[PDB]
RNA sequence: AAUUUCUACUGUUGUAGAUAGAUUAAAAGGUAAUUCUAU
DNA sequence: ATAGTTCATAGAATTACCTTTTAATCTTAAAGGACTGC
DNA sequence: AGTCCTTTATCTAATTTTCCATTAGAACTATGC
């Protein structure tokens, strides 16, 4: 008897099914004659362009109105005081008094944006296509901007100029409703409600707390480290960002530069509502790069960082400013320098070729080439011809880089020069010199931009001779490093020569051929070349004089040397912008061009299936001989399936779908029964008008316009329900639904009546139509007919159909239609996927033709099969929404009902615990109530008994590819998809086990308590598996189950609620529980003993003290092993006493018993007849003795055996049971684990068993405690079997 | 190597399992490059 | 003969490209604006 | 009346985080025998 038999039809959920649309007959010829495919392809792009133009209008409106909005300082200060008070302590009245001020601010902003004249036309047809007598506000604004000569679409290439925007907007005249969905999104931008999409939310809920945090941080920064912020230098640097138009604290209108104290005043918060003000604030927080300047102008955070680092006080880290979040629709260029982009491959080719011919063409004052100049100079540095008192390294990242490159350490040069100057200067009393001696010494070693090579050579000569000859660490190594630099040009030349053909490939203006995966190899070569040059630039970057603030103390340097050098370096430094530009171009995602929406000249296409809307929506469904068909009638031929046309063409060929639906009763009934056109028909009693105007029929429903909400009255509600029933009986056609309502008195709220209305207000019927008529209208072109198709719908299909096939076929089943579970939903869409790749027969017919375990290794096919056949030709596609459990309310308090069920059916429940392992990808163990395992197998191999697939070997090869080329520019990745496919294979097996064994599922909590180690299955992938299991158990049907019994198509298992977020998974998502994985693996399954001693060898004295506090180490005479005894409370602090034994052989085979016997024989201690060694070993003094003793002690505690041979990895226990024999997974029964990862899974299951016990004793009144402590887990697992 | 689509496959013009789409917005992270610093 | 440690690392910025996750609207027939036709 | 194209009507419930916690392979060192 299945425990989950009653958990069926519990809550409703929505799903979208997808099919191919095979054109039937001459419909494709008719479509292509009318040019509808190309028209829709053009309309998709024009639709995106129109949305972009409307978005630009929205951006401008948001900017203007937010720069007009002024929030009074008193509201801001009240909000600030209460918000900061809330941090100290919580109170209900304080939270409500806070929300009061918050909502007042929000209401002021919302009333401002509602009063604005421009807002009122945003969502009407007045925006796009205006009624006669007035012109649309979008076209008005566009024409005004054009007459004002401003270019609006400089940014994007897709919109040429304002005229093209005008004609694009013009194109959609008469298609306003095509934007309805879009408009909804844009309504969300200005919502008064508490949704994160609105600018009001972004101002009040997000950026105001951030600005108050930053203000508090600035006020705190002024008391400690007041000179940390360089006020002078930011007033110099961020002048544009410190310029504001009006100061709100003083309410003065002036364009003066602002001060930080002025900027961080609360009343000035207004200047940060507009997006431009947000960029100003974020820039004064983070600084900017200027076009000409080499050093970035610093922001507040950088000053905080620099002062905190010079003081070595990480207390000030906490005063870091948080940048403000952006405005909702903003698209703004950065105040920092933005580099020019590249448009296509030809740009890359031309720029790269220009630079690389430049470097070879360049000559200096002399007639020496760039390579010639550098080679001459560096071979001249080979010899000692140059004076090292005039050549200077830059004491920067390049100096430490060259140090790490030459000596494999970054500090050797720094310590060497520091020691040289300390030895030369202030030599008397070296260790602690005088104050002036240190400050002089300070300059020579740090706070010196450059170091002469002479200083370096003397420092190294001293440091080397001081240390021994083992480490060479010679200055000649640095000289030879530089000597080697000229040789790079020849590798560059080889790559540049071989690059000719690759350049020919992309020499043409053809767009975006590099972004595709097919360019991968060619993308590598290119990058490598650049890298070389870039590396060269970084290699000789050290000599470059950074040209910054040598007020005094100029370097005495070789002028000719540095002249030719700086010329070469200035020519080479042009690669930084080139490298950045072509990296920005090449790393883009290749395409965004898969499919587009098909409309068939109907903006409202397939928006609703009802017959009354069939002319306006032009979407019909047909069935014939167990095949399903979609029909789109010509827009002009609007009435092809009128009532009069049905009877004339009645026959036996096809079956038309007649769809009737009453959607949204709460909206529809008051809409029809009080409409100005029909309020008189359903004549409302004056009492009913009162009961509607004041929402007395609804607890929280909105009242009529200008009226006020009054308290819910049950009699008013039931009277309104009686009026609804009478009006329904009055309705001209809704009585076709045949409504059977409950007694009015049984309704306790109007939503129950609304639910009955919506549940019964949807039916499907079938009108027969002769095959000849549909054939005639398809040949005539007035109707476009498509077969709704997939694999399972072919005649050759004999296997178990896809789940969506079953859902679709159930949509129109009669067993469904008697008590509707599957309900066809309204807004379906149609798409068109052009050909992506050319046809290519990868496997010719009649040849032998990957999985190793398939017996038929050379399976021959009569037919030749094409690779990726679905992308070779253009195709039509149909996305159809449906609702399942159509008459169920929805998931509410699902965990509570699951826990109630499990509490009542506890005795039958099993616990399937899963774990990811070091050797296994994932292993499962299902345990009965007492603690014994019932079944265990692995998920390394997913396979039917006919032929089985090994995913362990298939996943073994994948991880090597990423780590090898993770930083490469172009790299195709099918890895995520393949891992998800394996997990989708696994979820079905998990569901099978759950249903057959009546088990709950136990997982490792991945938000908290997750394992720190390294495993075959990554953590994120395991989280994906958990989410996939939740989603699968939302609606679980088994294809083999009958159509009406539980688990079948009509009666689906619903064991999990809908997924919300990873964090909200918590510790229970339906029948899936999540426990910390702490101490699940290194623990004994029979006694629950985990190695918590962690004994490391230290000084002999400390090891004496360690072994002092053992209880007993006496040798066991009987069974021939050693016995330790102790209490964990006496050690450095768990509880209990254990008997450690040295039986068996662990692996590092190293048998501890023999090792201990030999160690004790070689020393004085005799263990002949039960001698208690504890006192004997504390008296020993040699280091080797305690070393080997602690080593053998650690080897004893190795429950896990680490065989480097990967066939088996097993587990053995160090503590004997009451019987006296130790547990070994080598020889273990079925009821106990059979390897080590199995022990991890089994103890995950024991945590789940603690949870099952906690569920068993849960009173209905109070909350269930699902946090398992290590104390409770230890107690349970240690005394579980007593 | 056929797919509504995806992952494995031949599992024979397809076999297994999975599959909520469309639209819109934002935040977070990754990796380069660049300016500083501190060890 | 083995271990252990390191390939410098890490904090504040800016730009660019990529991805992932969460959070919103909808999954509708019929009234209403217009205009036309009888 | 019909048609096309856009705008409208507006339930219901429970929530708001809880705190639980022992690249890689290679290379140069660095010990110990
Ligand atoms: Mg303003
Ligand atoms: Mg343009
Ligand atoms: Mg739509
Ligand atoms: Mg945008
Ligand atoms: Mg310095
Ligand atoms: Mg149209
Ligand atoms: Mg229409
Ligand atoms: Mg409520
Ligand atoms: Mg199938
Ligand atoms: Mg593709
Ligand atoms: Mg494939």
């Amino acid at each position: 008897a299945s425990i989950y038999q009653e958990f069926v039809n519990k809550y409703s959920l929505s799903k979208t099914l997808r099919f191919e649309l095979i054109p039937q007959g001459k419909t494709l010829e008719n479509i292509k004659a009318r040019g509808l495919i190309l028209d829709d392809e053009k309309r998709a792009k024009d639709y995106k362009k129109a949305k972009q133009i409307i978005d630009k209008y929205h951006q401008f409106f948001i900017e203007e109105i937010l720069s007009s909005v002024c929030i009074s300082e008193d509201l801001l200060q009240n909000y600030s005081d209460v918000y900061f008070k809330l941090k100290k302590s919580d109170d209900d009245n304080l939270q409500k008094d806070f929300k009061s001020a918050k909502d007042t601010i929000k209401k002021q902003i919302s009333e401002y944006i509602k009063d604005s004249e421009k807002f009122k036309n945003l969502f009407n047809q007045n925006l796009i296509d205006a009624k006669k007598g007035q012109e649309s506000d979008l076209i008005l604004w566009l024409k005004q901007s054009k007459d004002n000569g401003i270019e609006l679409f400089k940014a994007n290439s897709d919109i040429t100029d304002i005229d093209e925007a005008l004609e694009i907007i013009k194109s959609f005249k008469g298609w306003t409703t095509y934007f309805k969905g879009f408009h909804e999104n844009r309504k969300n931008v200005y919502s008064s409600n508490d949704i994160p999409t609105s600018i009001i939310y972004r101002i009040v809920d997000d950026n105001l707390p951030k600005f108050l945090e930053n203000k508090a941080k600035y006020e705190s920064l002024k008391d400690k480290a007041p000179e940390a912020i360089n006020y002078e230098q930011i007033k110099k640097d961020l002048a544009e960002e410190l310029t504001f138009d009006i100061d709100y604290k003083t309410s003065e209108v002036n364009q003066r530069v602002f001060s930080l104290d002025e900027v961080f005043e609360i009343a000035n918060f207004n200047n940060y509502l507009n997006q431009s003000g947000i960029t100003k604030f974020n820039t004064i927080i983070g600084g900017k790069f200027v076009n000409g300047e080499n050093t970035k102008r610093k922001g507040i955070n950088e000053y905080i960082n620099l002062y905190s680092q010079q003081i070595n006080d990480k207390t000030l880290k906490k005063y870091k400013m948080s940048v403000l979040f952006k405005q909702i629709l903003s698209d703004t260029e950065s105040k920092s320098f933005v580099i020019d982009k590249l448009e296509d491959d030809s740009d890359v080719v031309t720029t790269m070729q220009s630079f690389y011919e430049q470097i070879a063409a360049f000559k200096t004052v002399e007639e020496k080439s760039i390579k010639e100049t550098l080679s001459l100079l560096f071979d001249d540095l080979k010899a000692q011809k140059l004076d090292l008192s005039k050549i200077y390294f830059k004491n920067d990242k390049s100096l430490t880089d060259l140090s790490q490159q030459v000596f494999d350490d970054y500090s050797v040069i720094g310590t060497a020069v520091l020691e040289y100057i300390t030895q030369q200067i202030a030599p008397k009393n070296l260790d602690n010199p005088s104050k002036k001696e240190q400050e002089l010494i300070a300059k020579k070693t740090e706070k010196a931009k450059y170091l002469s090579l002479e200083t370096i050579k003397l420092a190294l000569e001293e440091f080397n001779k001081h240390r021994d000859i083992d480490k060479q660490c010679r200055f000649e190594e640095i000289l030879a490093n530089f000597a080697a630099i000229p040789m790079i040009f020849d590798e560059i030349a080889q790559n540049k020569d071989n690059l000719a053909q690759i350049s020919i490939k992309y020499q043409n203006q053809g767009k975006k051929d590099l972004l595709q995966a097919s360019a991968e190899d060619d993308v590598k070569a290119i990058k490598d070349l650049l890298d070389q040059t870039n590396n060269l630039l970084h290699k000789l970057k050290i000599f470059h004089i950074s040209q910054s603030e040598d007020k005094a103390n100029i370097l005495d340097k070789d002028e000719h040397f540095y002249l030719v050098f700086e010329e070469c370096y200035f020519e080479l430094a042009n690669i930084v912008p080139l490298y950045n530009k072509i990296r920005n171009y090449i790393t883009q995602k290749p395409y965004s061009d898969e499919k587009f929406k098909l409309n068939f000249e109907n903006s409202t296409l397939a928006n609703g299936w009802d017959k009354n809307k069939e002319p306006d929506n032009t979407a019909i469904l047909f069935i014939k001989d167990d095949k399903y068909y979609l029909g789109v009638m010509n827009k002009k031929n609007n009435k092809i399936f009128d009532d009069k046309a049905i009877k004339e063409n009645k026959g036996e060929g096809y079956k038309k779908i007649v769809y009737k639906l009453l959607p949204g009763a709460n909206k529809m009934l008051p809409k029809v029964f009080f409409s100005a056109k029909s309020i008189k028909f359903y004549n409302p009693s004056e009492d009913i008008l009162r009961i509607r105007n004041h929402s007395t029929h609804t607890k929280n429903g909105s009242p009529q316009k200008g009226y006020e909400k009054f308290e819910f009255n049950i009699e008013d509600c039931r009277k309104f329900i009686d009026f609804y029933k009478q009006s329904i009986s009055k309705h001209p056609e809704w009585k076709d639904f045949g409504f059977r309502f409950s007694d009015t008195q049984r309704y306790n709220s109007i939503d129950e009546f609304y639910r009955e209305v919506e549940n019964q207000g949807y039916k499907l019927t079938f009108e027969n139509i002769s095959e000849s008529y549909i054939d005639s209208v398809v040949n005539q072109g007035k109707l476009y007919l498509f077969q709704i198709y997939n694999k399972d719908f072919s005649a050759y299909s004999k296997g178990r159909p896809n789940l969506h096939t079953l859902y679709w076929k159930a949509l129109f089943d009669e067993r469904n239609l008697q008590d509707v579970v599957y309900k066809l939903n309204g807004e379906a869409e149609l798409f068109y996927r052009k050909q992506s790749i050319p046809k290519k027969i990868t496997h010719p017919a009649k040849e032998a033709i990957k999985n190793k375990d398939n017996p038929k290794k050379e399976s021959v096919f009569e037919y030749d099969l094409i690779k990726d056949k679905r992308f070779t030709e253009d195709k039509f596609f149909f996305h159809c929404p449906i609702t399942i459990n159509f008459k169920s309310s929805g998931a509410n308090k699902f965990n509570d009902e699951i826990n109630l069920l499990l509490k009542e059916k506890a005795n039958d429940v099993h616990i399937l615990s899963i774990d990811r392992g070091e050797r296994h990808l994932a292993y499962y163990t299902l345990v009965d109530g007492k603690g014994n395992i019932i079944k265990q197998d692995t998920f390394n191999i997913i396979g039917n008994d006919r032929m089985k697939t090994n995913y362990h070997d298939k996943l073994a090869a994948i991880e090597k590819d990423r780590d090898s080329a993770r930083k490469d520019w172009k790299k195709i990745n099918n890895i995520k998809e393949m891992k998800e496919g394996y997990l989708s294979q696994v979820v079905h097996e998990i569901a099978k086990l759950v249903i057959e064994y009546n088990a709950i599922v136990v997982f490792e909590d991945l938000n908290f308590g997750f394992k720190r180690g390294r495993f075959k299955v990554e953590k994120q992938v395991y989280q994906k598996l958990e989410k996939m299991l939740i989603e699968k158990l939302n609606y679980l049907v088994f294809k083999d189950n009958e159509f009406d019994k539980t688990g079948g198509v009509l009666r689906a298992y619903q064991l999990t609620a809908p997924f919300e977020t990873f964090k909200k998974m918590g510790k229970q998502t339906g029948i899936i529980y999540y426990v910390p994985a702490g101490f699940t693996s290194k623990i004994c399954p029979v006694t629950g003993f985990v190695n918590q001693l962690y004994p490391k060898y230290e000084s002999v004295s400390k090891s004496q003290e360690f072994f002092s506090k053992f209880d007993k180490i006496c040798y066991n005479l009987d069974k021939g092993y050693f016995e330790f005894s102790f209490d964990y409370k006496n050690f450095g602090a768990a509880k209990g006493k254990w008997t450690i034994a040295s039986f068996g052989s662990r692996l590092i085979e190293v048998y501890p018993t023999k090792e201990l016997e030999k160690l004790l024989k070689d020393y004085s201690i005799e263990y002949g007849h039960g001698e208690c060694i504890k006192a004997a070993i504390c008296g020993e003094s040699d280091k080797k003795f305690f070393a080997k003793l602690t080593s053998v002690l650690n080897t004893i505690l190795q429950m896990r055996n680490s065989k480097t041979g990967t066939e088996l990895d097993y587990l053995i226990s160090p503590v004997a049971d009451v019987n006296g024999n130790f547990f070994d997974s080598r020889q273990a029964p079925k009821n106990m684990p059979q390897d080590a990862d199995a022990n991890g899974a089994y103890h995950i299951g024991l945590k789940g068993l603690m949870l099952l016990g906690r569920i068993k004793n849960n009173q209905e009144g109070k909350k269930l405690n699902l946090v398992i402590k290590n104390e409770e887990y230890f107690e349970f697992v240690q005394n579980r079997n007593n």
